[PDB]
């Protein structure tokens, strides 16, 4: 038998999946069609995002990231994961063509399901390295509970496993020109910092003593204790407990080396890496947000079928305590002028 | 004991339905799952547009279109398939993430499989109306399929398509009747003499080469216009195939558009205008394939025997808009003054 | 002849590209991409007012009453929506451009903002964002002309009036016509008698008919509908499918999707500009990232309402039949 | 105190709104929409041309030749990409204005149209449209419509070197190509020769069948195309008649970064070269949703004739990019790297 479409793509299982609660309770309703077709369209879409995510966490765990050949791989497939997510944010307005009324008759059948009950959705979260401590309280305790058998050993493994966060935490560690027998860049990076700030309260404190220039001097001062803040470790290692940041302290140092130096060429496609992530991030919450923006349309206020809040419960998800990459974020916060940056040398451009 | 997420979703069918032919054959390609996915996402979605567009069709089929009460269940539906169709463009991005040597690694594992075997996309070009005549001469569809499948692309070829329905309810079209309000007969009056007036204030003028421009444009008019009222004309270019609508159903659609902020009328008007919006979206369709497989084929044939790029390059025509008449009525319009009084 | 460029005004349009950058004497790319982004929203916000302006004058000069009128309505303020979603979709380009390449002009931006945009304001006060419900004044960034129309803006009636208005004259809800009102406190009561979640459901639709609750909320300004608009906006809902309520319907709806869209404009400014500045201070004075999180919520939802009323949504068997007399007030 | 409107010169760019049906005492409600989706398109192809002459620079005075400028080509080539996404998009703006209402105020525009537009030729031009290759509108050349300075800045925007001109330098000096070093050309010949009689082996071998018919009518097709490829004589004949537009070495480059992408050195010109089909392919659907509305707005009204012949590979500047799909070989086929190239190849 020579190949066919339908065969190769198993659409007598995909097309033969389509179970209205309605009808089988005796009472058709129209547009739960439309429901079931978003829910599993979405869930290919999760799939396909776990089968780029594991294969790119599979390069990290292997090694194979050390070789630089892989870094187009990597850059391709993680932004691949940005263009479906892209994709995905926009898939709402299709089941927005849903009226909140048609929703109600047939959303009686649907007790007790929800979207809680997305394995994959969990899978998701736990790869990307959504940590027990981020999730919202009602979260917590609950998301876990709803699993079973090897749908409960699948979501252990991606809590235990190396999540995409841990693996780029320690690729980042070895990022070139951090270490202090060679480029020095922590060490530096803090002499030019501070010789800058010096240069700056010289020349505000350098103005006749006007109100222009009180503005000057306390906003110096703000940006000076952010700034000089950056070298203190214990401070990283007081708020890494209170979850505020996650990367390790010299991570950190690796992602601020990329940020700097990003065009050199061994950081181009690096820093194309550190920009997808963020852009991951930023649509995994514009997907929260355009969910809940939808449920508020279906619900008002109204306790969800999974026994939530409802509306207010998904307007706590969207917040930066679920960002992963969210230190990737924040080093925009120690941003200083170029002419700061350690200069490179003719031995370190070579490398 | 209670119904569970994915058992709802009957996501144990869903989520193993991902066979990568490259895996059978020992030599896994990683983008092999993307293009699996992307085909799986768009065979979900034409089975919910064929949902719409069945229960859209049974509406008119079953006379419950002539009860107005039910014309936003009929718009809010064919505005769906369109909202559809915008995500199935965009969908094409996706895909244009896989480069053309890393989908070259597992192309080979298809053959002699393709799209023309995608049964739902050619019911849907059935249930809204290609006809098989107006097919682009190496498009003969059918042979790609047999059994079952077969039968059901006739009943798809044979049952009412949405043009046929919408034919029908626009012959029934209120304002038509000659012995009513007579729109046909005042739109033909008001144009002859429209134009006459029109032609006096082109004689009023000096003899230039200006006037002999307004002179040359006023002829193109009044010929396009009158044109309008030839039904010797309309039948002959419907045997081309270079219509589709009856006359009738092109008068009545003539009266939606003039008339359309008539409460009677704004939303068949929104129907209207949704059938070109689906007829756009299709197209467009077509072009987004189209410009994809050059990048990934380049002049290379396809594994379902076409040249590829070239034939589908000769499906982004008008040969295979249902509602061109829709789209051709925008020739046909007039300055407001001349529209027959209400 | 008429000739394009003279017929779009290019001549200001296309002469309209200053980089601060370049007048202080270090030229940075990227400030091009910063101004021609900004012109483009300046340019749909006008569009946005002009589509917004003819709406209220269709409600404020009585032709909405004319209902052959509701089709320009729904179909202008649709137009708004698909104008407000490419918005949206529009910050994709300025997010092409690094924190480390804004960084580079940045400087030359102090202190002008967002905050001086008076179209943002003009647009917010006409679809009727209420001063006392912002999250700290605004107009304190204004003066001269512009402090003027920004306060005609406020005073004269909003969108969300001229609605009110129209959906206080609803028909339907008449207590000695069709008496939509009593018919559904009749048939909700008469319908509840059935872990027992019921009480929490009864509980919070018969607080539907507590008008003093209504009152209190409103006043408090977590509702901002009249009671009886509140009334018009439900029968509406329930009696969408009769011909005369199909545009209606369609109209509602398309609100409750411009409050969604500002809303998606306001988080997706936000998103970029945490990538942007990280958790520093914003050049017009404001802690920048966590004053836009607040800008995201209810206070900002002018029909929170109609978003609202899906709370109160009730199996249909219980919607008071409608007789074959309001059938025949409700065809055209 | 710099100010938010002054910095955006606002009171320009919100003072160029004048409705043509409202200074000839008929306003018309939509002609401000038709004036604003125009304004931002203009917007838009000043920032276009703003990122493509940049780039044009980067190239011609040789800072290209420099590695590290390679991130900022290909984010101002993406960017570019970016922005035509949205002006594809815009259409739909547009799309809310219907043929009726567009009827009320057409006849106030004669005879302005969309071939006017000074930016939207220069884009053409600078990306590498050649007018010799331009469908004739009225039997005559695009620049009819421009007189004075317009029309010599049009001239400039023809005879200086075009993107596809300063990419095909670049690609020609591509690393691999040298007869004395790599040799990847020679080598390529070579390793398809081998793959093709290979293949001849293994077909001729299987039982005279409908595969055995079917396979040998294929490969036949297939070696006749990949051979095709060394005869340096047709492609010099292609480029005359325009069906190719890069030199014959040129496509050697592209192809090496194909086939050697993963190399280091070769990563982020890929990107490159993706990006430049990106912009071809963008180009083109904005020239047929562009036709697509005409079609709506006017029916047979002959403009919508034109149109749709610009939807083409006339327009189609970097058309090789795309055609290279063609010649793409099994994995195996490609010459293998050595410690001399691979250490050659890394940053
Ligand atoms: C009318 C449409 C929808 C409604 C009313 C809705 C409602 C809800 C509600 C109320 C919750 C909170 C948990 C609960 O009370 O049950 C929830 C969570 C969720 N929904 Fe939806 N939903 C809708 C569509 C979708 C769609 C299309 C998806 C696609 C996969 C989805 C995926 C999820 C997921 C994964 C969660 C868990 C979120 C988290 O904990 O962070 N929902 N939904
Ligand atoms: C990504 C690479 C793709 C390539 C290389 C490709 C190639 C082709 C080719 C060459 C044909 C013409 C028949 C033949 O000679 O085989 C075709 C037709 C078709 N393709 Fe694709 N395709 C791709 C993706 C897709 C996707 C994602 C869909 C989604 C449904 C699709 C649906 C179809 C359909 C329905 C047809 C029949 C088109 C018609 O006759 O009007 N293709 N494709
Ligand atoms: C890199 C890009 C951008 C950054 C970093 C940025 C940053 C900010 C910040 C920090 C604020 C808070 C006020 C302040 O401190 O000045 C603000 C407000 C604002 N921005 Fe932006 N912005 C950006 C782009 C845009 C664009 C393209 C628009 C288009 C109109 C815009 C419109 C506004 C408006 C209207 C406000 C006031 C809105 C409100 O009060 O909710 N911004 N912006
Ligand atoms: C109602 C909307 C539109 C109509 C009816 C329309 C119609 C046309 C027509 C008929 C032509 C051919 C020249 C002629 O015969 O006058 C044309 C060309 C053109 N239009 Fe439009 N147009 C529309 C909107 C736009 C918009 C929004 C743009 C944005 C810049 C635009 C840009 C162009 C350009 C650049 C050309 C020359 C294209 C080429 O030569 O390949 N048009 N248009
Ligand atoms: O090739 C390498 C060097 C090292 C590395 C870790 N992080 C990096 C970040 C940027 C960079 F350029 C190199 C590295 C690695 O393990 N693989
Ligand atoms: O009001 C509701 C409905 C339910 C829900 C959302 N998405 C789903 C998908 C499948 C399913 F079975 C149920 C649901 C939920 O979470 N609250
Ligand atoms: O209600 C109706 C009347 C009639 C009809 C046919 N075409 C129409 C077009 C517009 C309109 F308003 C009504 C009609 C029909 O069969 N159903
Ligand atoms: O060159 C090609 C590849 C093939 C193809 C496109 N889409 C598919 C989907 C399923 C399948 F099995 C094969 C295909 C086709 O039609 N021409
Ligand atoms: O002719 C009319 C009817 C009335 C009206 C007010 N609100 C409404 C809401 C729905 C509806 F169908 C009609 C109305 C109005 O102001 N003029
Ligand atoms: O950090 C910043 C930069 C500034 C800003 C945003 N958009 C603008 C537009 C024009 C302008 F001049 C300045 C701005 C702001 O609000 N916070
Ligand atoms: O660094 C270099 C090498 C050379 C070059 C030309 N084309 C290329 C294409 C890819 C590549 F990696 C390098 C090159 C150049 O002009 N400067
Ligand atoms: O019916 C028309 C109008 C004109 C056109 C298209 N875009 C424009 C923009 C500005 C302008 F003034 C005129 C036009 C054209 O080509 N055919």
């Amino acid at each position: 038998g020579g190949l066919i479409y339908g065969n190769y793509l198993h659409l007598e299982k995909v097309l033969n999946a389509q179970e209205l609660q309605s009808e089988t309770k005796g009472n058709k309703i129209h547009d739960e069609h439309l429901f079931i077709i978003t829910h599993q369209a979405y869930e290919l879409w999760f799939k396909q995002i776990l089968w780029e995510l594991d294969s790119v966490r599979e390069i990290f765990q292997n090694g194979h990231v050390r070789d630089e050949r892989n870094m187009l791989k990597v850059v391709s497939r993680m932004h691949r994961v940005s263009v479906i997510l892209k994709l995905l944010v926009q898939q709402f307005s299709i089941l927005e063509t849903m009226t909140a009324l048609d929703f109600n008759d047939f959303r009686e059948y649907l007790s007790p399901a929800s979207g809680f009950q997305s394995l994959q959705f969990r899978l998701l979260e736990n790869k990307i390295g959504v940590l027990q401590n981020m999730r919202v309280p009602y979260n917590r305790r609950h998301y876990r509970d709803n699993f079973k058998g090897e749908e409960n050993e699948l979501l252990l493994k991606s809590e235990q496993e190396k999540t995409l966060l841990e693996l780029v935490e320690a690729w980042l560690e070895r990022t070139p020109g951090l270490e202090p027998h060679g480029f020095n860049f922590w060490g530096k990076l803090e002499k030019n910092i501070t010789r800058g700030l010096e240069e700056e309260f010289i020349r505000i404190q350098a103005k006749e003593e006007s109100e222009e220039k009180e503005e000057q001097v306390a906003e110096f001062q703000k940006q000076k204790e952010v700034l000089l803040s950056l070298f203190d470790e214990k401070r990283h290692e007081h708020l890494l407990s209170k979850g505020e940041r996650r990367l390790s302290y010299r991570a950190l140092q690796g992602a601020l080396m990329i940020y700097f130096y990003r065009e050199e060429p061994r950081f181009q496609v690096p820093f194309q890496l550190l920009t997808s992530l963020m852009d991951i991030d930023s649509l995994m919450t514009k997907w929260r947000y355009n969910h809940v923006c939808m449920v508020h349309r279906m619900l008002g206020s109204k306790a969800g079928t999974g026994g939530s809040s409802g509306y207010h419960y998904l307007r706590s998800t969207v917040s930066d305590r679920y960002k992963v990459f969210v230190d990737l974020f924040n080093l925009s916060t120690y941003l200083i002028p170029r002419h700061w940056i350690p200069k490179m040398n003719p031995t370190i451009h070579k490398f």
